[PDB]
């Protein structure tokens, strides 16, 4: 029973170092693992294989003419505790939509029998910040079943959360895309943890971890590597065996409920992330 | 004599802020200016019209038709100095295009004669972040004719400058969409307005106005309104008075010249937004080194 | 019972902010409060006099002949909520001892009646980085009996926090000087309230109250007042009452035990203040790695 | 002719960060120097001696139970390019004075002959924060004739700065300390470098040289170590290599012309690090509108 999943979340907030790291402590848990990078604004291989940028399907096409040109070689490579990777490659510059390259890609895999291995899990590193039909492709095609949100105690990443949660209420019907869960990110403020734990609640979910800000990740990065790789004793380590183990053992799978734009602003100012807002200075000059 | 402009760059720079606070600077000049949000997840409009939220094309269209049905008087409102405002709306989540929002928003526009009304400038508000097909249909239908990019000193930001003028090589055989320039929103770091004219030297353009940080930008935010409103005599009030000038007489129109991903780096690494990498050390664990 | 109290803390935490936002959550609680300022980095009586600099005793005495020419009335003002609000003024640079300063404004203070029974406080704002001889005067001379420590989670507020506590030790078998708490000013961190707990833990002491990083703090200190006169209906204002009562009920007062060096660093790395270190690489330069 | 230098400068700015890199780039270019730490709160010598902490003359002392009975070798440790490492050691806490100390370690450091005659350099690292009479030590007693002050385009560094301007000031003509110059120890921040050169013109000085934020001194603190023996190639090498140079070269011994504190917070204001009092608000309660 191989299990679909995908990580969700918008950019800069480290939603590609969390994937890479959770995956490596999955294969030091003894899982297989394939990871399909469908993010066009980041690697989502380098730390597994210890490269700069893999070669993308996209571009690979060219270098045959199509992607029926292309081997399996070429583009599935093996690092980290054999950590399967594959880029799919962003779009060409105003000439490309996400999700067909997403399914250039998912379709090759499936032609090429990537998918038919032994493999526990696949997770499709997938942006999540603007939910349009093309980042939503894995969701609608129904390539992956187990969503988890990347996010974090800032505004426009629990914004993302959100739609993503819409997007998924959209597909909930046809097929079975399911949250699995919220990850947060942690940008080390207080009360962020509560403040994803009070969305989480409010979406019908969970905070399936917090994973801290600590510096053992960019000294683990600077060596294009992931912490479980470069120091199997860090306190970070057993953050990620956290959220991987608890993904092995997650059966909590969901159809959301979304938010209101007011009933989020109400999460960010019970926190003390948005100041309560005082109408009295508003449209109101200096002078 | 029209301009249509857009403003393209990533979220999360204070893109939008920029553009309201130019478009104010503008009014306040004398021109006459509409505002088309083309920007999901942004509120583009909300410091010209004192709103937390105007109601978007996209979100009224739920009823039915974004044609017929909406009324130009329940989607273009005015604001500070008579700008006219307008919202197109996100994409449904998990559905639709945005590109395609953007331009059934333009064409509603257009349809129902905004662009005429003695308009000296309009600005689309536009996602340049992953320059899909999308959001770059605002270029493929030459709905904008220059093109200003919200750039900072800081990775992401300046790879999708880089998208975006690569977006617009893609058409610049078809139509007469040009880049205009890159405005830096300043991050408040050291050396940031060297690093830009770097990137625009490469691209072929100029950083036509570095926009400071300034508390005073966000003391008008929270009272939902312009630099230019909440407090003309500011300093940072002249600058967007200078950005709006400098946009004026603006007289360089340009095919970029996008860079490689090395020689992006390469300039990263010179400023050193990027470290430099020691190589010896890559793949090796704490325990082994 | 006029309780004679002292804030000990370094600067560039908000030591001062602290005190006169919980002298004014005392003096709303209808509290009679006399602030001394003893830190010559720091306005200890400018939120409550609404000042820019209060005229210190130092440089009124210079600007007299001596301390004995000097009027109560030109060295003591009252503030809102009728605080009583003093500043012994730093040391002249070079030459003089930031302690001799001290003693002399509460030498003075005490020859001209400026003690009052009435007196509910006496809040002393003594710069607490460096505990030599000079800043740990109060302690010393028996005028601050109740030590209340504004630390935060940053090594050297933590391991000021320690010094103070190792001062507190001398003369608490000379006189009745006691450590009373921990006051955590938060940088909005994780984990910052558990550090602090634990580090009262260590020290025999409490984390008497945790005080949040919000931004009206920010508003009124701009407008040289507190957040208790800026803004009463205010969370933060709850706050600092919340504090102020605590204090007003502590029975908790102690001999504290600081702790080594090796405790301290475990304390920090425990919590992710200092890093884990790689000690192998210690010494090593990268062309040999 | 040794060159008798003192690196003055406020706590948390990395002024001992540089002070070593500084010491090693001497070093690197084949000058005999000995560093002499002066602060309590930080370790002028471990950078350079790869170690976590280096035994002081204080507590040294405090073991064996005077001064006299102390060999030099337990102090005086050697690191790389064979820079003479010591470190006075801080006041007892709440008893003693800094300035006690410090002309302890000179006076045994003298009379052990550790100024030998091949020494080009000595350079002490005094915290100059609160310049008391007791951190002016080495200025007072004249065993420091050239003064650098480290700084940071922030309030309290520069009010540091000024403070420690004016106790040279104070011993100018008594002695033969001059001012040489100012560090800029970048926070990586806008016109920072424009603003601490305007400082250096107002104490009639210089700025010697602005000091970058990069990583890489973070890379060799880590390993305890500067970033000329970490890697000798990093731009940042340079960077301490022309601070170096230029001290070396330096001709510049003024007696400075310390500033008001308007006159600070004119500059603060000039380079954007202060925002222009809005004396409309001061006093100005919330409601109060
Ligand atoms: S559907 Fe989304 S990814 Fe595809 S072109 Fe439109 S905006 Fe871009
Ligand atoms: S006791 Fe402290 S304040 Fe007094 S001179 Fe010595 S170091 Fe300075
Ligand atoms: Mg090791
Ligand atoms: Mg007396
Ligand atoms: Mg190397």
């Amino acid at each position: 029973a191989m299990r679909q999943c995908a990580i969700y979340g918008k950019g800069g907030i480290g939603k590609s170092t969390t994937t890479q790291n959770l995956v490596a402590a999955l294969a030091e848990a003894g899982k297989k693992v394939m990871i399909v990078g469908c993010d066009p604004k980041a690697d989502s291989t380098r730390l597994i294989l210890h490269s700069k940028a893999q070669n993308t399907i996209m571009e690979m096409a060219a270098e045959a003419g199509t992607v029926e040109d292309l081997e399996l070689e070429d583009v599935l490579k093996a690092g980290y505790g054999d950590i399967k990777c594959v880029e799919s490659g962003g779009p060409e510059p105003g000439v490309g939509c996400a999700g067909r390259g997403v399914i250039t890609a998912i379709n090759f895999l499936e032609e090429e029998g990537a998918y038919e291995d032994d493999l526990d899990f696949v997770f499709y590193d997938v942006l999540g910040d603007v939910v349009c039909g093309g980042f939503a492709m894995p969701i609608r095609e129904n390539k992956a079943q187990e969503i988890y949100i990347v996010c974090s105690g800032e505004m426009m990443a629990m914004y993302a959360a959100n739609n993503i949660s819409k997007g998924i209420v959209k597909y909930a019907n046809s097929g079975g895309v399911r949250l699995a869960g919220l990850i947060c990110n942690s940008r080390n403020t207080d009360r962020e943890d509560e403040l994803i734990m009070a969305l989480a609640e409010k979406l019908g979910t969970q905070m399936i971890h917090f994973v801290p800000r600590d510096n053992v990740v960019q000294r683990a990065e600077i060596r294009r590597m992931t912490v479980i790789e470069y120091d199997p004793k860090a306190k970070q380590a057993d953050e990620y065996r956290a959220l991987a183990q608890k993904i092995i053992d997650n059966k909590m799978l969901v159809i959301p409920t979304p938010i209101t734009m007011d009933e989020l602003e109400e999460l960010l100012m019970e926190f003390g992330i948005m100041d309560e807002e005082d109408e009295s200075i508003v449209g109101k000059t200096a002078a």
